[PDB]
């Protein structure tokens, strides 16, 4: 493709989702996770020029954290956290950006992924009542 | 929308919605007022160049408040809002820093936060009533 | 005008001051506080070309600073502590330089303001027993 | 050659394993590390234009780690961990690479190298239920 | 004149003295100092081409610094410590150089002054068992 | 010589060593201690284009450590702890690398030699049960 | 004196003067060796590039020593004596920096101290005899 597919992370359970818009790159990306299960519950993704929100998952998780992303801002860091196997789940995230913004959401207790970087481009993977996987993509 | 990039508004949906923009002008000064009390922002004030007004929302019951001044060509680098989410959500803080070095911290940042867009800060936008409902920043394109 | 006013922070008790001088900057600045009270008592200020020293408030403090400022020095960085209200006080000012001076005056325990920063010009506010406001004057 | 062959460090033991693709890097890597024995148990790589997982050891420790390396990056920093003799084992992994990523897998109580820098080409050693031994192979 | 005058700070007392030499700058300045009074209690100067040795106050403290400084070496901190008043005195020095050298003299208990910055080409104030007050002179 | 040699550092026991090879450098160097002693006990070094190890002392320590030094990769600091005296011995070596790598082996608990730095072309000294004096080698 | 830069020499008037100075040499290689009993130091080993012999001064009684190697280029770009003031004076401590980097320190610094000119170090003076009575560098003009 146009397109590099970091690991999906996590368990084969829950619905496939994939976002992703051709010319389009994700302008904001939300974590929602829990104390109680210490989890990633539901993400929400939305791209440049298109209002509408991308969300998978159930938002029943005690925190969330945003992150904005400008036309011109790259991913230069991420690591997924998750509970390896098929049964697993994606457990935390942490972003930084080429403008030095970052993120952390949920828990980084087993397992880690240290992705591909650049310029996220979408995220795929699968959801119910939590994140079960979750892979970054990126513009070539 | 092709001058301004607006950042989400991040809270609940209660109190009154107030915008603070003005034409061809950035804020020139913030101040944020917060409580121990409440672990909440209660009351924000904007002043613009080349304007002598004070914009005012919420009501300015804290024990603390802090002031940005920003130099006309100073920007913001960094920028997080603390927030409680859902309906009955709230504004508890803010960070910002600039291009000159300069910081604020208002208020708390305990549960759910928004690292936002970043550049030349030309308004504010949300709702309050006692409190900050909701609170988005808004930059020059 | 050829000056930007910063906020005054503090109170609207004591008697107003203003120190400017056309065509001069501070050369020198002198904060005196207490440990007693945690305010600051009293500022002194000297312009260039200018002998005379302008003074306000009561110099009752257990504690001095002086900063003296080249002609080509600016204030890069400058945080005046305060008690908000109309029974405010200014309780201490930290200022930072263009050639890496410094100087802290007094105690920071309630409100802050992070101010313009340039050519220190002036000062205008309030002064009793002690400094009720305090705001800076830049070049513009 | 084209090739550096870092010191197999660890113990004799295992079967032998050594995985290069000529024209190929390392695009991914994946160690696999017990709490319980505190050592490496399996490593999994793949190279660029290759979906094909080369695999040693057994998969049966509690966490894994993948670093994903993007095509122009190098690493620049590398740490094994081991217990040194003929019954020897590798521990810990960490590398660093030239984009700031960082893994850190399993324990570095014994003993430790720090290997020589470059493009990962590939991995030489000996596993069975543990990794016995482990050497990195660099690009000139 | 050629010269920046730095305040004079510390009390009225002991008995005036200024060090200069036209054309010359100080390459040598030392501090003696007592833990008993917290004071400094005398001053020597050397000057470039100039054997002499310039002292002022008794030298009673139990502590003494020097700072050498060579001929293209400048200050860029000055810190003096002193009591403030008609009865004040000098109680502490901290000098850093545009070649990283740095000394600190004595105690910084009361009142600071951060001074002007520039080539070092004397000192000015007044000294009996104790350093009255001090200023520094520097090159315009 | 074409060579810089560092003061040997430690005791006059054992048995004299010289590692050296014409025209060429260390490629890998790797350091046995102890705890129950807090010694340096061993000693293995390779050379560039040459697949002989050369070995010096007992390796009857519970720790190693191998650095591998790139062609390009210079020393740029160097500290060597020894008890000092006749009867004295290496305890630790602390290499810092031009590309950011550095070992820490043994125990620095008596006397220090920071020690030229470099392209390290060799080692000598002597060794038994113990290194009973370690000197480096330099390329001028 | 066309060619030296004289540091002060700071500690006490005993013990036996020593002059390590080697024309067209500098220092290569210095030893301080010092004592937790005494907190005073009491041995000096100097060589100099192109000379195989160790010139030494002072008693080496003491439990502690570093040595500090300088490549031909390398300079001294900091430097403090440690030091008790007076006709019984001894020095007590030296700190050096290096332009590579390099540092070491011996001894105590609780009394007196001096920041001296900095350089290539080309030989030192004093006085020695159980300690270091006093120590004075010397510089390349
Ligand atoms: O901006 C927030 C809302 O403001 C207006 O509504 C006000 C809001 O004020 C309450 C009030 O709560 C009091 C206690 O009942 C409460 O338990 C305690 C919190 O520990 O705080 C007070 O003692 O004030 C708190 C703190 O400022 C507010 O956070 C809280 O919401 O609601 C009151 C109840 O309806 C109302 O009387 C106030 O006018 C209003 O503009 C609303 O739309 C805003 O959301
Ligand atoms: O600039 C500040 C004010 O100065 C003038 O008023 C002065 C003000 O001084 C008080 C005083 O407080 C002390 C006692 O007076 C007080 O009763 C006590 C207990 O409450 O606390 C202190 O001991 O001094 C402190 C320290 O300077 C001041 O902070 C405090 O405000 O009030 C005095 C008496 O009411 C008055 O006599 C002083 O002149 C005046 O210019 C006022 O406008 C200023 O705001
Ligand atoms: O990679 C290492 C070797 O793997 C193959 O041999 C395996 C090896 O496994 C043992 C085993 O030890 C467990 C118990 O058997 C042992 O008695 C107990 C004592 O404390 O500790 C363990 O519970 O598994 C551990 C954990 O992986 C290994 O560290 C240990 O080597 O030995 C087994 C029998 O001796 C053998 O059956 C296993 O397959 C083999 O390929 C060998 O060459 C490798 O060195
Ligand atoms: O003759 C000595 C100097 O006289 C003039 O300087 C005066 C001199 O006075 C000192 C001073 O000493 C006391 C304290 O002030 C001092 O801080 C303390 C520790 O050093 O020791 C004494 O207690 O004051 C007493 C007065 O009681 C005098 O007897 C004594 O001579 O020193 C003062 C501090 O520097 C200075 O202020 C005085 O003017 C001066 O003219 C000088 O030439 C003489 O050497
Ligand atoms: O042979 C005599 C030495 O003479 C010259 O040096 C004298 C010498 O004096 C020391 C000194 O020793 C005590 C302390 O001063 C010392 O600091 C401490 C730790 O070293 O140990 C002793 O307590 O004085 C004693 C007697 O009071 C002398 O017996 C002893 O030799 O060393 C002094 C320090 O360097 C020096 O100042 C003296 O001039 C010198 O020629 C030396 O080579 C001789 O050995
Ligand atoms: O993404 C998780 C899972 O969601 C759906 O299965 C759900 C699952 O909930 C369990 C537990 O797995 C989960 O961690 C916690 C907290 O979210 O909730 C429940 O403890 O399984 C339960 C019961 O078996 C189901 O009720 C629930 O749907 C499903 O879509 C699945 O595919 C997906 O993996
Ligand atoms: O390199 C040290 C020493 O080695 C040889 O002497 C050995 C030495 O062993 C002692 C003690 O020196 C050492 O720290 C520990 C640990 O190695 O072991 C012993 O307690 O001294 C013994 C005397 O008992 C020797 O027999 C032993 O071989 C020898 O090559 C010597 O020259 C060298 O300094």
């Amino acid at each position: 493709d146009n397109y590099i597919y970091s690991t999906e992370v996590g368990g084969v359970g829950g619905t496939p989702f994939t976002f992703m818009q051709e010319s389009g790159t994700i302008t904001s990306i939300k974590f929602n996770w829990s104390d109680q299960y210490k989890l990633l519950h539901h993400i929400e993704v939305k791209f440049i020029n298109n209002a509408n929100i991308y969300a998978t998952g159930d938002p029943k998780g005690n925190h969330e954290v945003i992150l904005e992303i400008d036309d011109d801002e790259t991913i230069i860091g991420s690591v997924i956290g998750y509970k390896k196997g098929n049964d697993g789940r994606c457990t935390g995230v942490k972003l930084t950006t080429s403008k030095g913004k970052s993120i952390m959401a949920g828990y980084f207790e087993e397992s880690l992924i240290t992705t591909y970087t650049g310029k996220l481009a979408g995220i795929k993977g699968g959801a119910g009542s939590d994140i079960d996987r979750l892979g970054l993509i990126f513009l070539k």
